[PDB]
């Protein structure tokens, strides 16, 4: 579990959060020296909460999968609600005597994207944009709702993803400002990347599929080494999206603690 407190929040105190909730969840194994998450973990561990405050000295809670750090729901007040298609297993360990409703989204962007009829790019960002999340859900607003939990999860999701998006949500402290088509492709591109990332391991340093993304600036350049500024100090945990293995359903599943058969 974390605690993230908005009234509080500092450049400082942002790259504690960060990372601390990178040493919150556990680590399948070390790439490059980082944290990382096996394709699943242990499902009472799998859903972790953070404590955010409000400006307003008002505390909500976050939970969200420790493998691909998204939030599938928040509880306000004594209500929590999730989307559906795969947050609904939260009924089983999230919030458990709270009320519990599930919009009819699903825990993807392009459901919200409609209901918000908007993108990334138009959505503002910063510390006290993170106000206007934890504010408007607990003033949950149909519209806004959807918006609302998209800014925590760039800035607190994303920002634990990256420290590259962490820097730039951390030196907003005061004043709000959009984010970038960077963090767009970026986003998406981190994914196939992050994969690569372990690959990097026996390439040397190159990748055997070439990553094309955007850089800070508002450019598109071509990645395809750890050369690029991106796998740098930038990459801190990864996504191992490995179980490509977990198709024998063996040596999963039959971990069998055979192992160590001795006794």
């Amino acid at each position: 579990d974390v605690n993230f407190d908005l009234s509080t929040a500092t450049a400082k105190t942002y790259t504690k959060f960060i990372e601390d909730f990178r040493a919150t969840l556990p680590f399948s194994h070390k790439v490059y020296d980082i944290p990382l998450l096996y394709s699943t973990i242990s499902d009472s561990r799998r859903f972790i909460l953070l404590n955010l405050t409000s400006y307003a000295y008002e505390t909500i809670s976050v939970a969200i999968d420790v493998t691909n750090v998204y939030v599938v729901a928040y509880r306000t007040r004594d209500v929590s609600y999730f989307f559906k298609e795969s947050p609904p297993e939260a009924y089983n360990i999230l919030f458990k005597g709270t009320r519990k409703i599930t919009l009819p989204y699903t825990g993807n962007y392009e459901n919200l994207q409609t209901a918000a009829h908007k993108i990334r790019e138009n959505i503002d960002l910063g510390l006290p944009a993170l106000s206007s999340a934890i504010t408007t859900l607990f003033y949950y607003n149909a519209q806004s709702a959807p918006s609302a939990l998209l800014v925590l999860i760039q800035t607190t999701a994303e920002a634990a993803r990256f420290k590259y998006i962490e820097r730039h949500v951390a030196k907003y402290v005061a004043t709000n400002f959009k984010p970038n088509l960077a963090i767009i492709s970026l986003e998406n591109q981190w994914s196939a990347l992050s994969k690569q990332i372990f690959l990097a391991q026996n390439q040397g340093g190159k990748f055997r599929n070439p990553v094309d993304l955007i850089k800070p600036t508002g450019e598109r350049f071509q990645v395809t080494n750890v050369d690029s500024d991106v796998v740098k100090g930038n990459i801190k945990l990864l996504l191992n999206s490995r179980a490509s293995t977990a198709d024998e359903n063996f040596i999963t599943t039959m971990t069998l603690l055979g192992e160590s058969v001795v006794n």
